[PDB]
């Protein structure tokens, strides 16, 4: 009842863990963005059409700070306003730094397009999401953590500046999550995976979903960190 | 859907916040202990009448070792199980009554998670929710005993949860801030201006958020270990 | 030495971890209370009688405050003062036990506080017991934990210390005498594939007790067995 | 004594903490390699003559692989070994490169890391400490960026930990807070007064506290992965 009508703006939406997020706020009545790097084929832009809500696509790159602001005009010239933000994020050590860090200047321009017309409407949740946890050695692990701490401070920082014009606030930590590759990897590094996460299982995509959902609605909560990875960031 | 049938030991659940958490864990179909340290009035049972669930009065001294591990077992007998523990002891007074009410909170919470910890790490399931007391006019010595207790609590909570995480047992603490109570109207302008001015957000909370939260988590898999304040960035 | 004449009072240190904690805090020079339930022995008192230090037999209950306001009275009577205290904690016998250690810790500690809050110093070091399932054992030692970072937050306005050390698997008489395929299972458990050894522990403890500005810590010594 | 013979490289240890750690470490009957971006100078040397160690300056970039491994390797032919590696850090002017020697320092605890763990794994005994850096007065983007740089420092080290455990060789890291320094006396009662007002235990640390839990760490056995904050409290 709380997110009917409203209007969800989830970037990297066209697949994986952004278009679990996107059903779920789609079952909520809500109406969604479905965003890419890439083009929204029609194919997933009818999955949404069982809905009876209004679904757009808007495609860009939130690395780029004009084109971030692009986008955020762009949703709000076709829905009227964006009610929340979902900012949803190789092999060499080198390119796996450059990936995290095209993932978190996406996150600040994003969050920094839509302050202002939150701050107009005195009105708006904005849901930062660190990224879903893959296999890394030693130095992405140091990068990983580096870039999510940098997500932490930067989402909190924006969150007191926000708060008295009820802008909420929050970030999403989730951990690692079963995938179709999941049942293909071998019972050897499964096994050597869940060692490290305290509850000894992989998390399930629809878990981030449903904690996105809930924050999205939740009224009066502001400036938190939520963990959902079965401990692992104890 | 996902707590419906399942069973719920409420602490503190006569009134207040703890109240308005047992009403919406009914809402959500899961049969509730009502908790107090005296009695649970016919009256009070009565409101949840219409909600189709089971609803069981066990009282006592969650503070007492003894009686905590006997509440514990008499709801897994009218019950059946423990399947979520929601720890929110505790209760114009001084800052000795208010020392005694942040004890309480901590050791009931401790009493009442050792003992259900005994049948849910047998049965590998389990959810326990720590509350802190919700957050009042306090001055110099009251703000640094509320630290040093919700640190403690806190402490508690991530330790437990460390322990109990490869049982399959979900531990969590949320953090109350300032809560609009039945009180709250009667409060004079100056008094209720000047505590909004500490608060970013510019309003008081409402029960019912506090509730929301408390029944989300109690559902939500593969989530531990977390401390999540609802309290309009009054701790950020 | 930043130790020399100050004064440990190291409960439950007649056998085990404490014995080997009042052997490091000896061979600094500290003056020591050596504790137990039971009456301290004339032999480990002579055991002691050669370090140059002041060793102070102390027996009695913990885990009732009334009893450990006595027993810290006393030590202040008998010594210049309570520097340190070191908190160690050696079916249902199990549960009675966790619950006299984490008692224990509590009275103590409330006991030797007012002294060191107004001397503006002081050092509180918790034990949290061995490993090897239970509910008791989880959360006794995550009480202890809690109890000593709402202890650290409370005090440390008086420039007093307070820390948890976690140890983990300890070799004793109980591992050595017991299976070798089930030693190599247990083994196996731990990161670093070895036991440690109580004298670790008792390092530990000293360093803490000496060390200035560490407060709040929890400090794993376990081999990884907690990582 | 624990650490009598054994060989001690330490990184930037020409000034600041680096040098107090080495100080530390010959008193303790250790062997020392001094090192820093520069040569070292004879008179720097010469203060450890009197210790009956040996003392070896090796110079050269932490932060670039190839002369991080030859570093090691000169360590090796003169030293014999590495028993210990202590990833010194530390610090007026810019924002701009505030950024550059936290990333410098950082990466060069990855190069000397990798570098060493091939000796120690072989030879099966070892230690490894890292160190964030000094907490100073910092604007908020310099908060950021050092918030940032100790997460990934604590990331690497706990990584490494479980990866080298199996083979007898401890990683942990040590977390200073505020340390007592020559921008101390310059600042004013109002600065002062109010920073230590931010600190739990109301004081400024000081570098002899870092160099002491670094040579206890060195020498302790069975302890690794652990993260330890030397900070007054300051991040309990």
């Amino acid at each position: 009842m709380k997110l009917e009508h409203k209007n969800i703006f989830i970037t990297g939406s066209s697949r994986g863990i952004g278009l679990a997020i996107a059903h779920k706020f789609a079952q909520a009545g809500a109406n969604i963005v479905l965003n890419s790097r890439g083009a929204i084929s029609e194919e997933l832009l009818a999955e949404f059409s069982n809905y009876g809500i209004k679904v757009v696509p808007i495609s860009g790159d939130v690395s780029d700070f004009a084109d971030a602001k692009r986008m955020i005009d762009q949703a709000i010239a076709e829905l009227g306003s964006v009610d929340v933000l979902v900012n949803n994020a190789k092999m060499t050590e080198a390119d796996f730094e450059k990936v995290l860090k095209v993932n978190l200047t996406g996150a600040f321009n994003m969050t920094q397009s839509v302050l202002k017309p939150m701050m107009k409407a005195r009105e708006g949740a904005i849901i930062n999401m660190s990224s879903v946890v893959g296999l890394m050695g030693n130095i992405g692990q140091a990068n990983y953590a580096a870039s999510k701490a940098g997500l932490i401070g930067f989402t909190k920082s924006v969150a007191r500046e926000v708060a008295s014009r009820n802008i909420r606030v929050n970030v999403i930590a989730p951990g690692m999550i079963e995938s179709d590759m999941t049942a293909i990897l071998s019972d050897k590094i499964k096994e050597a995976t869940l060692a490290q996460i305290p509850m000894k299982e992989f998390g399930q995509a629809e878990q981030v979903a449903d904690l996105t959902v809930f924050l999205a609605g939740q009224d009066y909560l502001t400036g938190q960190v939520i963990a959902i990875d079965g401990g692992l960031s104890m």
